[PDB]
């Protein structure tokens, strides 16, 4: 046929064309959460929305390392050193700097996500940003871990609205990745999810991401059509543009056909 048929039953996943200027990076703002609550972050509605009804505590932007890697200190007899999760033993020391006098239990101080000074031990924070498909296909996002509860959206209308990235959150919970701890303790079902997308195209990306007590940790990968992974740098892949909420054309409900 002259045209493409479009995927079956409007399946294909919304994208966007902002026509403002394009800013690398993703935003992160940085939202209050409780030390050692272990009941707040298992709710998809908190997950998806309702962390923005908490405190803001700041943002920054421009963010293209993305993964989550945080290690409480270790007081120890040579100094104070960020300690590996798989160095921590006994009651409790870490390896190579023997007894750390300090309780794995505090809130904690530090840069360490994305250079902003907060409390990385206990806290809510959600990257937005738009994913460019530099290929057309099939592309695979996961999450190696997740300490303690994350989600991954992609889409317009899923992750966020096109062209109004810095709107409050909307409150989709159909999650490309459900990475939420269950109420049980132990893993979430799956921590991959498959997004379908066409190059050029701007596919809002939205990942909320909650540490209740000391280590946090969140891995973040993309499978790409090539079979090629890209892990935690997405430098040329996730991009920003400031609202425009008076641009018409900006939603594209089904690129395979636009
Ligand atoms: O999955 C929850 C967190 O687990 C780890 O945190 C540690 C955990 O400690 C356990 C025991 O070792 C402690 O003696 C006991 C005393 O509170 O708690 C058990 O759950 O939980 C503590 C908080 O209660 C933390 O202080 C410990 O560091 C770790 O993987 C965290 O990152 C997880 O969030
Ligand atoms: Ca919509
Ligand atoms: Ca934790
Ligand atoms: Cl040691
Ligand atoms: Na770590
Ligand atoms: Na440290």
């Amino acid at each position: 046929g002259l045209v493409p048929r479009g995927s079956h039953m409007s399946g294909a996943t919304e994208a966007c064309l902002p026509a403002g200027q394009r800013k690398s990076g993703m935003n992160i703002n940085f939202y209050q959460y409780s030390l050692k609550d272990s009941s707040t972050y298992s709710n998809a509605a908190y997950m998806a929305y309702g962390y923005a009804s908490k405190t803001k505590l700041g943002s920054v932007g421009g963010q293209t390392d993305i993964s989550i890697d945080y290690n409480i200190p270790c007081v120890s007899s040579s100094g104070t050193f960020p300690c590996p999760q798989e160095d921590s033993y006994g009651n409790w020391g870490c390896k190579g700097m023997g007894a750390c006098s300090n309780s794995q239990g505090i809130a904690y101080w530090s840069t360490d996500l994305f250079g902003f000074y907060t409390t990385p031990t206990n806290v809510t924070l959600e990257m937005t940003g738009y994913f460019l498909p530099p290929q057309t296909g099939s592309y695979t996002f996961s999450f190696a871990t997740v300490d303690d509860s994350a989600i991954l959206s992609v889409g317009g209308s899923i992750a966020f609205e096109c062209c109004a990235q810095e709107q409050p959150p909307i409150t989709s919970t159909n999650f490309t990745i459900n990475g939420i701890k269950p109420w049980d303790g132990s893993l979430p079902d799956n921590i991959t999810g498959t997004v379908y997308m066409y190059a050029g195209y701007y596919y809002p990306l939205k990942v909320v991401y909650s540490n209740a007590v000391s280590w946090g940790t969140l891995p973040i990968s993309v499978e790409l059509p090539d079979g090629t992974t890209v892990s935690d740098n997405f430098e040329g892949y996730v991009y920003s543009f400031d609202d425009d909420l008076s641009q018409s054309n900006c939603t594209i409900p089904d690129p395979s056909i636009h």
